[PDB]
């Protein structure tokens, strides 16, 4: 029994990582401690049936007693605790979801499904710390396995339909507050089903416009728009969620060479699912039975949607995703540019496959 | 004082259209009459001096006693009375903001700010027919314009977020009536924001994934997700809406040769504006300075906005554009595949310049 510690494990990763645990029964090889960064001292979450009370997840000494570390905390608290932990001569494993670690010459970035070999190499090579890529590029790649693992693709161009649950829960309920509002403030006009739209839709357009609605965590409204702009801004036009499309893309895959990969990452009042848009081009005219064929072949999770205009809407969403381990890949077929143009659109659980899963499937191999 | 007939103005289109006649002043200058398919008999709009009860828009003895007609009912009336009309003999005007006679001989696609001479020349040559082009393409010519005006694009890759006001009045008011359902189920939940995510999260998914939200203008939920598929499915892979794009470009463009036009249309969240993400590939290395100076010297609405962090959220949304006649254009940059791959990523009111502002130019230069 290895003592396993949990950080970060109340937020909206960490929550989904502990119900998946609670399924697969992964708490019944491992020895659970509870940190906390707010609740510390309070009572223990207690789901491997363990009873005990939350730890200090600052407390150096605490930490160095564990044999792994799981967190789900943030990338805040990644550079605050490790390189600090490592000094301290902790030899353990480091299982991160932040990305601080992730380009990182000590850290090896986990999709099992898509990289075991790099993985397995990294292991038998002194690598501890195991980090999980971003949501997005670990949704891509878990859609779109099969082409890059067969040498297919020449570069890829992007545009991201991204999820509010990717800021964290309180950007979700933020999301979820603002939406509410924007209702509301018609809610009598809805009523009457006759009532002139452009009543309501002043009312609305006027809310937004009006600082009344809650954006504290997205510094503007996101219920009725989008915003371009994920994260910080690079020393280039990339906006740093784009640039880890490439940058990651090519660690996890361990290419020899670089795999041209950019886009735009726009968030959207999308719930839970990560959903993208791609436009692909292959080094040779493959076929699309052949690439849907190769999509399939290469992971159980990998779910080809035919270009059907009802099987699309009735499965390629974030509403038939959700809460889901499958990474379904659709509208494939060829762009009008030419027959080595390949335009897909995948749809995947980004808390799952692109948080919660890797570390989860991970941790069962070092338990 | 023309007599200019006035149809479908009751929608999500002709309110728009009506409410900007009013602003500049359109209605002094024409005779207009108000009919109607719905609701024949109650009262007239009393827009431009001309209060009364709205007309039965199926009398072809009504209709071939105007000089003009604008339509912005929608395209089953089109098909309807036009053909019936044309046959009558009637020699008048006719502005559809409908799709039907888009691609037709004896109809021309509308966007004065970009195809001013190919509308003139097809007046002096008889056509009598104008058509808008379809919101998103519209969109992307007013905002993009200084690209083709240049013979600079060789082709073009779209991904859009396309809002709910595209499929009009009851599309719209779904949306915001499925938002709030989907609110209301957690308002308590998030009244307490120290509680669980997961719960929050169950009680939304639940309730999407329930037959209980109100789905019967989009076939599935949005409010919390999204759709892949817009128009109808065509004998290709690609979705009539998709199919659009490259088809109308052209035409409107009256281009020499095909430039390549296609991708993904997906609805969204959004409320009013429709935003598109391009991977456009240019003829020669453009330099990204050149191609801004192009976009801006295009037409005034044509508004390039810097690759900001702050700037990009405050303005490149749809909440900061939503209701203004101004199509933004930032997230300028060439992409990693190389100099030629120019990123985009444009927002504009579709209902505008998507919409009723090509009818209204057209029918004051038919006045
Ligand atoms: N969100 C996503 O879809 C994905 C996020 N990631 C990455 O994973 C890391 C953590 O992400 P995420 O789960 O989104 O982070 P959250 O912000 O949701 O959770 C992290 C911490 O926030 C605190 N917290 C404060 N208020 C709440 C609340 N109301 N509900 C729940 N937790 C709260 C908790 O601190 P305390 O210790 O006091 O409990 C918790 O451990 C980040 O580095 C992120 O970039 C990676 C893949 C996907
Ligand atoms: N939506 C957009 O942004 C754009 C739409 N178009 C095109 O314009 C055409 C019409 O679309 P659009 O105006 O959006 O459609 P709407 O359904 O919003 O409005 C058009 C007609 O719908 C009827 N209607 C039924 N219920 C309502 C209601 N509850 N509130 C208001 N009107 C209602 C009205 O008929 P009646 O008066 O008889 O009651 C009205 O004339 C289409 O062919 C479309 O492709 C083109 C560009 C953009």
């Amino acid at each position: 029994m290895k003592n396993v510690g949990f950080i970060g494990w109340r937020g909206m990763v960490g929550s989904v990582l502990m119900q998946r645990m609670v399924e697969e029964r992964d708490f019944d090889a491992i020895r659970p401690v509870f940190f906390s960064t707010s609740q510390l001292g309070q009572a223990a979450p207690s789901f491997g049936g363990t009873t005990g009370t939350l730890q200090d997840a600052f407390d150096l000494e605490a930490l160095k007693a564990l044999d792994i570390i799981v967190t789900c905390q943030g990338g805040d608290y990644t550079n605050e605790i490790y390189p600090k932990l490592r000094e301290s001569g902790w030899q353990g494993y480091w299982i991160d979801a932040a990305s601080s670690l992730r380009m990182k010459d000590d850290a090896i970035i986990i999709l099992d499904p898509v990289n075991q070999d790099v993985i397995t190499d990294g292991l038998n090579n002194g690598i501890r710390t195991f980090v999980g890529g971003n949501c997005t590029v670990s949704l891509m790649l878990m859609s779109l396995g099969g082409l890059f693992a067969n040498d297919l693709v020449d570069w890829v161009s992007v545009a991201t339909y991204q999820a509010a649950s990717g800021g964290g829960a309180r950007h979700m309920r933020e999301l979820l507050t603002q939406m509410g509002h924007l209702y509301g403030h018609v809610a009598d006009e809805l009523a009457t089903p006759s009532s002139a739209i452009l009543d309501i839709e002043r009312k609305v357009t006027t809310l937004t416009r009006s600082g009344e609605l809650p954006v504290d965590n997205f510094g503007v409204p996101l219920a009725g728009s989008l915003i371009p702009w994920i994260d910080k801004q690079l020393d280039n036009g990339q906006s740093r969620e784009e640039w880890k499309g490439q940058a990651e893309t090519n660690k996890i895959l361990n290419t020899s060479s670089v795999i041209p990969v950019d886009g735009l990452c726009v968030r959207v009042g999308a719930l839970r699912c990560h959903s993208q848009a791609f436009t692909i081009k292959l080094k040779k005219d493959v076929s699309i039975p052949t690439v849907e064929e190769l999509l399939a072949a290469h992971n159980p999770w990998a779910k080809v949607v035919p270009n059907d205009r009802e099987i699309t809407m009735r499965e390629l969403t974030p509403a038939a995703v959700t809460g889901t381990l499958t990474t379904p890949v659709g509208r494939l077929r060829k762009l009008n540019m030419g027959p080595e143009f390949l335009s897909a659109f995948t749809v995947g659980d980004q808390l799952l496959w692109g948080a919660a899963e890797p570390l989860r499937r991970m941790l069962r191999q070092l338990a």
